[PDB]
RNA sequence: AACGAUUGCCCCUCACGAGGGGACAGCUGGUAAUGGG
């Protein structure tokens, strides 16, 4: 009833190809394609339909006039067609989605803004960038996607004398149906001193040893025991290497290119859906016959078929009062494990792990372990914290040296005299004398300013305002929220756009990048699978907490300094965004069942007593103020109350 | 529970002979504007 949608990709390098890859009929044809039809307006394509069939293909082809450079492959050609359609259209799904979600941002602040006094900005203009006739500026550059259809999908590489390999593949010989053997030996203590491969006395019987040149202290973790992990293979030289591959071409035209399984087999292996023994033939049927070659990457990106493997995908995470029927159906037959995860600053994620059973018409939450990360994970969260604020100062730096001239000096200082110029300012246009009322005693619920305001007398007026829901006068806070020196947004823009090329193109973004959405899938990893090897039940469902609305999931209070009302990216949220978003993957990579309930109430009361004042929490202590108890908020008490707030789709009634 | 998996990529360690751990949904968009019931 619930029938897989999603196909993995595995990802394998390319050897050697017949020519550059300009030079091909396929690619420069689409090429061609591209070109005349990402500068193609609006209107026509509304008219244009490219037809499935070949007759059609021709048919188009002939009343456009681009040309195909010999290439009339029936069905072989429909992907590239449906692919320049999608990547055009979603050059402007993709603006209109931004637009919609300033849209909303913009709404968020009206409703925070006109709400809490100050003035509401009528609105913001609005972002399109299809052009009047319909060309399409920022327009989708030539990308490098070479599809590759079930009539050529790859096969194993036999020998042909057209077909010739750089030098070092000097004699290739694989027998397609054989089984691939096992790269590393068996026991790897065994290989010899010359040999490659050859494990130093030092590093089995995993010890602790000061190295010869220097006597540094260093360690060994020893052979891993461990059974179910990849193991690395060393060859003597790079013609050694070449001898040992797993070469696949694919033809078209008497234009092949081969490329390297080995990624295929390692992707392979680690889902243990590959025998030990498994042949070349087998394993290149066990995936889908369509990759996609990347050619300014030199990468090839296979799939998987569906029947192999691939595993349900649900489309929307569940909320709400879902949990009731999610809970009711899941547990009608065995117990499910329920992890509750809450999301930190001081400690990232804490997970405490229960065990759902079922009596009828009821969902005992039997509670086994709160945990916390340990420390090792820790340390490579500080060094990544470390590395990635540091390489977002200089990519800033950068940006702001280089800029147009009237821009860099405003900029420089809008900040710096920003505390000076604005008390200056205030004092000045109310007279009001600074050494008077102390001014660095500025807290989050201090009132002085409007006192004084209050003192002098100038009118009533423009204070008291009617908060759409009592006409309360509000805090200078406010005020002093207003009197910020913000730039012209028409320069924002500027600013933005500069940071958003330099980053766009640095390596460096794109490495960290990458290490943040590993290094984060690794740490709601392990946690699920800790969660599994300790409740002993197959269906582990992790329940989350939204943080988009969240607002009041913070710290105890800000600094009282005046330098602390605008601390700009206070380091926080970019990790917890991230452990968010890995969760809302683990939901449909693996087909986990994953439950969103609202935080905001959570964190703040307890099972022992209804009881939820705002105060009974200081930020790292939970002392309930009727049944007197410590707890680590964040560990004891908050998980606690996800879960309970999750084995019932309503939130806790509020007084 | 399911019994050490041939390149690669990342991190950590190294007596450079390698060892340990990790991601595997990828393409590209996406953390950047004024959001403490
Ligand atoms: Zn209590």
């Amino acid at each position: 009833e619930e029938p897989p949608n999603f196909q993995p990709p595995a990802k394998c390098h390319v050897v050697t190809k017949s020519r550059d890859f300009a030079e091909w009929p396929i690619m420069k044809a689409s090429e061609a394609i591209q070109r005349y039809i990402y500068a193609l307006s609006t209107t026509e394509r509304a008219a244009c339909k490219p037809g499935k069939s070949s007759e059609s293909h021709a048919a188009w082809f002939a009343a456009t006039g681009v040309s195909n450079h010999g290439y009339s492959h029936v069905q072989g050609l429909n992907l590239i067609f449906d692919h320049t359609l999608g990547r055009y259209d979603g050059v402007l799904k993709k603006v209109q989605l931004r637009n919609e979600k300033a849209r909303a941002r913009l709404e968020s602040i009206n409703a925070s803004r006109a709400d809490e006094g100050l003035p509401e900005i009528k609105a913001e203009e609005e972002e399109v960038a299809t052009n009047e006739t319909g060309h399409l500026l920022q327009p989708p550059g030539i990308n490098p996607s070479f599809y590759v259809y079930q009539t050529i999908s790859p096969q194993a590489y036999r020998p042909r004398d057209e077909i010739v390999l750089p030098p070092e593949y000097a004699g290739y010989v694989r027998d397609p149906n054989a089984p691939i053997p096992l790269g590393v030996v068996r026991n790897r203590c065994d290989i010899q001193k010359g040999c490659p491969g050859y494990i130093p006395e030092w590093q089995r019987e995993a010890g602790t040893a000061i190295s010869p040149k220097t006597g540094k202290a260093v360690t060994v973790p020893g052979l891993s025991p461990k059974k179910n992990k990849r193991m690395r293979r060393y060859w003597r030289s790079e013609k050694e290497k070449a001898q040992d591959a797993l070469l696949v071409t694919v033809r078209i035209g008497t234009d092949w290119v081969v490329i390297d399984v080995r990624g295929l087999l390692r992707n392979a292996r680690w889902r243990t859906i590959a025998p030990k023994d498994i042949s070349l033939n087998a394993l290149l049927d066990l995936f889908t016959g369509d990759p996609v070659i990347d050619v300014r990457r030199n990468i090839v990106t296979f799939t998987y078929t569906l029947d192999a493997c691939g595993t349900y995908a649900r489309k929307w995470t569940l909320k709400g009062k879902q949990t009731k029927a999610t809970l009711d159906k899941l547990t009608a037959t065995q117990t499910v494990a329920l992890v509750a995860i809450d999301l930190g600053q001081t400690n990232p994620i804490s997970a405490g792990i229960s065990r759902v059973t079922q009596e009828n018409g009821a969902l005992q939450c039997e509670p086994l372990d709160r945990f916390t990360l340990p420390d090792d994970l820790l340390k490579d969260i500080s060094a990544y914290r470390i590395a990635w604020d540091r390489n977002e100062e200089e990519l800033r730096a950068r940006s702001v040296e280089a800029l147009p001239e009237a821009q860099q000096a405003e900029v420089r200082a809008l900040d710096g005299v920003s505390k000076e110029t604005a008390r200056t300012q205030l004092c000045a246009d109310f007279g009001l004398d600074p050494k008077r009322l102390p001014w660095d005693k500025m807290s989050s619920n201090t009132t002085f300013i409007s006192e004084a305001l209050l003192s002098n007398s100038v009118s009533r007026d423009q204070v008291f305002f009617t908060p759409a829901p009592v006409e309360v006068m509000r805090k200078d806070r406010t005020w002093a929220r207003a009197y910020k020196p913000r730039l012209s947004v028409e320069a924002q823009k500027l600013k933005n756009e500069a940071l958003w090329a330099l980053k766009r193109t640095s390596p460096e973004y794109l490495k960290l990048s990458r290490r943040k959405e590993e290094l984060c899938r690794r740490s709601i990893n392990y946690v699920i699978e800790k969660t599994r090897r300790r409740t002993q039940c197959q269906i582990v469902i992790p329940v989350i907490e939204d943080l988009n609305v969240r607002f009041f999931h913070g710290s105890g209070k800000r600094l009282p300094g005046w330098d602390n009302f605008f601390t700009a990216k206070k380091e926080n949220r970019w990790f917890i965004q991230g452990l968010h978003k890995a969760f809302s993957d683990l939901r449909t990579h693996r087909s986990f069942y994953v439950f969103e309930v609202r935080p905001e109430r959570t964190s703040i009361t307890c099972p022992k007593c209804g009881h939820c004042e705002v105060g009974n929490r200081d930020g790292e202590a939970f002392q309930c103020l009727s049944c007197g108890k410590t707890c680590n908020a964040d560990l004891d008490v908050a998980t606690h109350n996800l879960t309970q707030v999750a084995l019932t789709g309503k939130t806790m009634p509020k007084r």
